[PDB]
């Protein structure tokens, strides 16, 4: 399309919204390309990801780890105008998985403190896309100081199975899952920083051992359990959409399955179908569609069970409706063996 | 179905056998739907994993690790009588990632020692499932000190490859990977424990670091090799079911091939095909189908080689029958160049 | 074929070329099946992988890391020379995951220095294939010291993509990653050996962590950047080939995609398509297709980001031609805000 013709286009002002739910939109495309604009700032600021007080200093798109879920359908052009505040000490920039040229974008978005930027690129492939910042020299830094999320570019039709069939969620969530490093003072406790570049260093040899301290969903242990669950009822059809930027992680429902799974995060693939455990791989984004049939607390993890329960990575799904007992049914409940 | 319509299928009645060993079943359904009813006594023992004489304080569906694989066909249901000894000392319970429902079962199956449960569920979806204890709390634990197995649900027609073509194997191996994580004292010396408990703390801070001691088939390093090799003749269709309940694994036959692959474990996914190394994610089970064309020994490995040769995750198969100089031939046996 | 058929089987001596680049071959094949001839050395010898001076004793096919990817079609007779020049101090041998039957090759050639050995075998599975030295009890010393390299036996009518169409490359590049383990003193600084051997013990210690030191493309940081980045043009369709014979790697191209990616290596199976991050497992080889549509710097990486850019799995490829604002544009480039 000619400058000309991407002018004339018709526009779209979007307000995004904090994980883990998504900003309204169409899953089948009303009309012909539009021009989506989107706004993002970037927060740098102290988060605490666990119980024990432990404190990181986060970089945030829009001030939340993972970044917000940014939708558009295939063949739209995503423009973002991206801000760095004057408070802010760090150059940042942002590479989107989803576009071609000049490394995902990043580099065209180079912005210090006190500047922003405004990007806009054509969504030719549809599918899951991870973004994150990636400034030259200091890229694993960023993305595992929280500093990524995601973006959909949902088929202008809408999603559908592997042989054509439609497929509709009622309800979308994301998942972004982030791997922090924390550096550990002679005595085994978590150290704290007065700023970001402070902890470079330590942060980077933890980095080095490529093991984490922490593996959670929606930036802290236990963000997506308890009142904070996720929501759903008995024959509802959930998409859910997981991220990583930096590493594997494994998903997993338990107490149901992946009815269909696009692991690789791309539509034009065909979709997994029955699955306990999908893989994700580390700079990837995947979607999972599950329709509830029990009620209920569904765990979702990452299923290396040690990064779950250990490390942070687990969030529930609190499922409301009745009971199914040919599905399942207890016929002895636990009981003393009688002798 | 109603309960009287489920009351009123016929009901059989399966004695499980030790891995790498199924209990007999047939491939294609005879009949219709059935109560196909299973039981599993838990043992919690002391194991040597090892040629040190390595000890861990095993937790074990029916005395083995991993525990034994059970089979039946889409829509049979299962009705697994769990018991736990009163000469145990800890609550166990069991999820199916093949069931929907309740965590997998592990909400309605919390038994302490000296109780017994029956659980019965529907088996909806076709493919191979990982099954393994998790108690609240302590759900790693239990899994990495071998508290795990898998079911096999056979499609009602038995196996086809990806275009209708019947798949028929003459002999099927279930191979149970487990990761352990061995405490050692101020030495580099493995410690010993009395209880299972009194090893807890310890173990604990060895899971945190993600890095297993060993990596083991059937139990032990060497379980599956010299005269315990699996067994098959040259033009036999052998059906190799793998599982891992909390870690990756990249399964190889050195050797041969996986002519067809369900590396997710589920038949309705068409199977990738010859494939020289598959991937499974942790908390899952996968299967490889392949024909031997040639006879000798053969390893089955995972194929990161360290964890395969230092850490014990090889096995071996013995094959019989005919050297196929077609396929490979030494057309120069290794000899002295000739100066 | 009988052993006449086969030796009135047409010939072809090929001369092999060092990565990342690949020796001549027509994408469809020429006629029918041919006895196609490759002659490897085995080099041991002392090769610097970083910028600090960092060395390490490579044991070399043909004297780099990886070793130089052969080129067959289906159904093509692979025969290999592989001699150990009597100045080296090991046996050596190699497994083909191409091949059929006694451990790849490995059984078959186990020379000792001095010696040399001639090995025949049918390529009957068209794919990217894993290839590497095995000899028994030091399997993985050799390998995560640099022995291994990629075959690839493509169909005989061409690549295709997963509905019948022809997919045809204009460039062809093979990337061989490397996982290295090197001890260090007890000042944190990396030791220096005499002899390979010397190595062995201390260099086993690192490998049972798991965690490498470097990990790199070509055999060094960096091999594959700057002047010796590779290259393409606006409009090309190139062909990537990744091997890695012993861990995990998860390649992406920064700025681009994998239009068509085999995962798994294996052409028969179906590629996904528009992958952001694809994954090969440790013990096998893959291959994505791309064809470019905006010039410039691209780096393809390994996108676990630490190990990508601190350990060293990073490359480039630049790309000329035009650039196209369709796809791409900066709107508003980085500039102060406006108070
Ligand atoms: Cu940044
Ligand atoms: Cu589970
Ligand atoms: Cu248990
Ligand atoms: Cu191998
Ligand atoms: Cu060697
Ligand atoms: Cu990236």
């Amino acid at each position: 399309a000619t400058a000309a013709e991407i002018a004339a286009l018709p526009r779209q002002k979007v307000e995004l919204v904090d994980p883990p739910f998504v900003h309204a939109h169409s899953q089948v495309a009303e009309g012909g390309p539009k021009v989506v604009e989107f706004t993002m700032v970037i927060e740098e600021k102290k988060i605490v990801i666990d119980d024990a007080g432990t404190e990181v200093h986060a970089m945030a798109f829009n001030g939340t780890v993972p970044g917000p879920l940014m939708v558009v359908h295939q063949d739209d052009y995503l423009e973002l105008t991206l801000i760095n505040p004057e408070t802010n000490t760090l150059m940042h920039n942002i590479d989107f998985h989803a576009a071609t040229g000049a490394l995902g974008g990043g580099g065209l978005t180079e912005i210090n403190p006190g500047e922003k930027t405004i990007l806009r690129f054509k969504a030719t492939k549809p599918g899951v896309f991870v973004y994150h910042c990636a400034p030259p020299g200091m890229v694993p830094w960023h993305v595992v100081s929280g500093m990524n999320g995601a973006i959909m570019v949902l088929p202008r039709e809408g999603l559908h199975d592997g042989k054509g069939k439609a497929l509709t969620y009622d309800k979308i969530y994301y998942v972004g899952e982030q791997d922090f490093y924390v550096p550990r003072d002679e005595n085994g406790k978590y150290k704290k920083y007065e700023a970001p570049g402070d902890a470079y260093e330590d942060t980077v040899k933890v980095m080095r051992t490529l093991t984490p301290t922490h593996v959670v969903f929606n930036g802290a242990v236990g963000a997506l359990t308890g009142d904070k669950a996720m929501t759903a009822a008995v024959g509802e059809k959930v998409l859910i959409v997981h991220s990583q930027a930096n590493r594997d992680t494994r998903p997993d429902l338990i107490g149901g399955h992946g009815d269909y799974v696009w692991a690789t995060g791309k539509f034009n693939t065909p979709p997994d179908v029955d699955q306990e455990t999908w893989f994700i791989p580390g700079g990837a984004a995947g979607a999972a569609f599950y329709t509830f049939q029990q009620p209920g607390i569904y765990a979702y993890v990452n299923h290396n069970l040690i990064e779950a329960f250990e490390l942070g990575a687990a969030a529930h799904f609190k499922v409301t409706g009745e009971w199914n007992d040919d599905l399942m049914t207890s016929v002895l409940a636990p009981s003393g063996t009688i002798e």
